[PDB]
């Protein structure tokens, strides 16, 4: 199968999906820490609301592609390099793809003893002071990180590079929806006050609201920046293996992580690209079937380092 | 259609272009280091945003026509001159058109090689009693760096005439955004959610506060000053030349620097001219076809130095 | 339409042109360091701004007359008497018109030797004693630099006459803004070098601050006093010359001295006389075919001196 060729010179990939509630006409929005919902003006005058941001969007489509049962990629992804951290007694804390900012988590990179610290140093060395490669730092992260190369890292550890080295996004998305309607609710906690009345220590009939929103068009969309994964320019296999691995991440998603909060149930009712225009997308079970082979290909050019999965212990 | 009709009509060149967010509503603008988002007040009574500072619109222009991976212009524009900075080890650690204060960076003119210096003191050395002449060094950095010629410079230093040589830019462009509105949206941090949040140690959690605007009009603005240029009186085949370079660099930027921070991407919906009225601009097919004959053209005149490529190497 | 109806009329001229940012709606205006942009509070008790300081904009006036290159007058103006400095070797240092202090500067009527100096003391030596007389005083001017009388000179030096000897400015012009609001922004100076960013060297990021201004009402004032050249009674044929120069230098200046700055670029939208009311200003093309012809009527009334242009050597 081939898909590559078809987006082999297109600057990017954009895709559309139409999302719906499944029950009921209501869904709730992301509660941001100082706003809560956070509701906008559009430029046509109508209101409209950021669903939720485009981080949220991106930690989805990132742990639908690891099994924590496992502690291990889905069968499909098995093999692709990840760095994984274990406490002194051996069991497994956490790993670079449920950790947030990547390989610059306090548990990676810092602690009391360091093998990939000394092999980012060994790595990026030639290019710690003065002018800074983009190529040479996305290939000694793909060494070692296989899908931070979609969602970027900041090296903000001073003794590597002062910060230097930095990398942003190439897949983005997030969900936005159109004239957003309110609708107001709460309740009341309405223990028996008979024993105490007193809500010092919980008990009493403590009130709360809470607001819910009501859009006729919730749009999800996403970005897929194919410029800057070919101004890597690591070969295109690279290429084509980042672009079933996107596509990938986005149906898994789309079929089954559309219950993104509790009264947050949703549905898919369409997907449609919007561009390069009439283009076609491959189906998950395609994707599924062409992706162990894509792996192995850029496993066996050399770009993976070996061991894959590398292992480091986290303590003070 | 040939350019040089529009050097005889008018005294400067003036376009407008219609930018629309690829996708969803709402986009970052330039947070500057002083305040954040340089909001203001309009006099037709409506608030409006700079999108971005106008020497950030220089850099980008400049750097859309460069690839310091090869170390040289891009086809169209091979052969035009230029200086490059050689370390120590003889690998190229820039060049004074990657730099943005041209000749006068500090890694040029200083260290124990200074032939550039000069090359430029050959006929500071007239300039440094009596008046200034604007055509003369205007002569003396097109055979040094056509670039310079089109974003100004200012020649500090004390030795190089008391730093009494400048040269304003001849072309400038901005983005801005009309009648703009507000969408805030913050976040906090995944990873270490079950340990303490002990910020200061970095092993801790971390909430924080974004912003990103929203707009029905954002355009970007060009204008070339022809009368300036035309001051210098150098030739008219050079005025082709420069001419030709700008709206290349506009045309080259518009498909290129359409995305500039990782929230913020754009497309163009249409180019207008404004001033003179009537005109029709080139395609950029058009310019990149003519372009390297005025440049052999100017070649011949003998105003660029030769060779047009120059070696400098900087130590500290 | 001709001049001497007006001028046996009204003792005073008044003009106004509201200008326009040709693109966008900032603007950058005048920048005495001692005190940043000069902004104040109107009678209305509005915010107002001075735009362009009154002695810039008559510098200006004096400047778009007059051509380096050529070094003398435009055509229409060719003719009219004028000084030059010359040096040593025989390049001009300092034509008059240029110069700051007109008549009185250390390099006219100032070292080694001085023919200049002893032809105004002769025609000074009855002004010595007893009261000064604008007339003769006006006349002396009239045959050394004719457009030294309309911007006025101060005679410091103590051998003429203590100094005594002064003359006011006949024409008076700035730029002034009303109801500004403030738009405030900034940038960062950055850097790519290996080894520090000692900034005492000019290496590393720095930042910077600036303030820019917006106006909906901003306009150009004129005038201009016929009382007082009436007062000093060259002749009817003097009023009327000054007249038609002073008229031409504003029509002029209005397409030439638009870029005041490298970040202004004003545009002016319309012209409107406010005294004499009801009075049609001339265009340009008609003050230009005209003034050579009355050049010639107050040479042949010998009132400029011959040789028209004054030569003169400066030496320590």
């Amino acid at each position: 199968m081939k898909l590559e060729p078809l987006l082999s010179d297109v600057p990017r990939l954009l895709m559309e999906a139409d999302l719906v509630p499944v029950q009921g006409t209501r869904f709730q929005p992301t509660g941001f820490p100082d706003l809560g919902a956070a509701h906008y003006e559009g430029p046509d005058g109508r209101p409209m609301l950021l669903v939720e941001s485009a981080q949220s969007m991106a930690n989805r489509l990132e742990t639908v592609c690891w099994d924590k049962d496992a502690d291990d990629w889905v069968v499909p992804l098995r093999g692709l390099p990840v760095v994984k951290v274990l406490d002194k007694a051996g069991k497994p804390l956490t790993n670079s793809v449920l950790e947030a900012h990547r390989l610059n988590s306090p548990y990676i990179l810092e602690g009391k003893d360091k093998t990939l610290f000394d092999l980012l140093k060994q790595e990026l060395a030639h290019m710690e002071e003065g002018p800074v490669d983009i190529r040479k730092l996305a290939e000694t992260l793909l060494k070692v990180d296989a899908n931070a190369v979609l969602h970027g890292v900041f090296l903000a550890k001073k003794e590597l590079a002062g910060g230097r080295l930095r990398l942003p996004r190439a897949l983005s998305a997030f969900i936005e929806a159109e004239d957003v309607r309110v609708a107001s609710s709460g309740g009341v906690k309405n223990d028996h006050v008979n024993p105490s009345g007193d809500t010092s220590r919980g008990f009493g009939n403590v009130p709360f609201a809470r607001d819910e929103y009501v859009s006729p068009r919730i749009k999800a969309y996403f970005n897929l920046d194919l410029a800057q994964i070919r101004a890597f320019g690591l070969g295109e296999q690279v290429d084509r293996l980042l672009i079933a691995l996107a596509l990938y991440k986005v149906r898994r998603f789309l079929v089954h992580g559309l219950r993104l909060r509790t009264a947050c149930d949703l549905d898919c009712q369409a997907l449609r690209v919007t561009r390069p225009e009439g283009w076609e997308v491959p189906e998950l079970s395609e994707l599924e079937a062409a992706l162990p082979g894509l792996i192995e290909a850029v496993a066996g050019e050399g770009r993976f380092a070996q061991p894959a999965v590398t292992i480091v212990t986290y303590e003070k």
